[PDB]
């Protein structure tokens, strides 16, 4: 099997708690559609109150390369460590040879007034489909870090 | 800056020493061209004997996306930890907003007869070129892992 991860890190000049408050917020499914229309077309909440166990249905914008639709589940929201794990559970990359497809957001304290958004995409991929690993790029989830940090910064202004 | 890395891991049923012996070998530049001509068209040794400080000039095969040419340098060959670090020093991704562009091969012993090839591509990228992060994909260097593992396995 192909075991793989991509990671990017964004430094943000606000405290970690202020960024984690939004990444962990159950309102995030709405903010993705609201703030990133070129990425997220429609997100439905299928089950749950926004805490662990919540299931979403994702539809990406027209013309974005496949996969554009899937169901995902919030499987970890660790407030201690400011780490959120979201796992695809139906469709999406699971129909393209991936046996596991996780996205992990970790908000790292840099100092009292700045933090790092670490966005990890981690997967296990059938070797018969190894070329699909090239669909996963080091820029994955950077746009979301940019949109969420911008939302927090400008609202403080 | 964009701080970023991609990593893939291949399990291989031979001892770590046998895989590290080839990844760390100064013959590796020749094996890349010999075994993967669809990727590496030409690799010249510009300076050095294969140890730390050795500089190579890479030309990728036609049809591979830009950037196709660069110079790189072996900046670490850690035999104790089985880790090799190769840094681009001219051209390559340095012409596309990347300020640091490293490739790291680490051979991880699992048990006496099996290991993991961990191939990491790690970079720092200017945010004016932040979209160029999408040029770096999770499959990077997987083909080299296939070629070297096969070379070691079949030769045993």
């Amino acid at each position: 099997m192909v075991i793989g991860r991509v990671v990017n890190e964004m430094e943000v000049g606000v405290p970690a708690d202020d960024i984690w408050a939004v990444y962990s917020s159950p309102e995030l499914p709405r903010l993705f559609v609201q703030l990133m229309p070129n990425v997220y077309k429609k997100i439905d909440i299928l089950q749950g109150d926004g805490t662990v166990g919540t299931v979403l249905h994702i539809e990406l914008a027209d013309g974005i390369p496949e996969p554009r639709t899937w169901k995902e589940k919030f499987i970890k929201i660790d407030h201690q460590h400011r780490e959120k794990v979201v796992r695809q559970i139906e469709g999406g990359f699971l129909d393209m040879g991936f046996r596991v497809f996780d996205v992990i957001f970790k908000i790292i304290e840099k100092d009292a007034c700045s933090c790092i958004i670490r966005s990890t995409t981690a997967f296990e991929l059938d070797e018969k489909f190894e070329n699909n690993a090239n669909l996963i790029t080091a820029g994955n989830l950077w746009g979301a870090a940019k949109a969420i940090s911008n939302y927090v910064i400008q609202n403080k202004s």
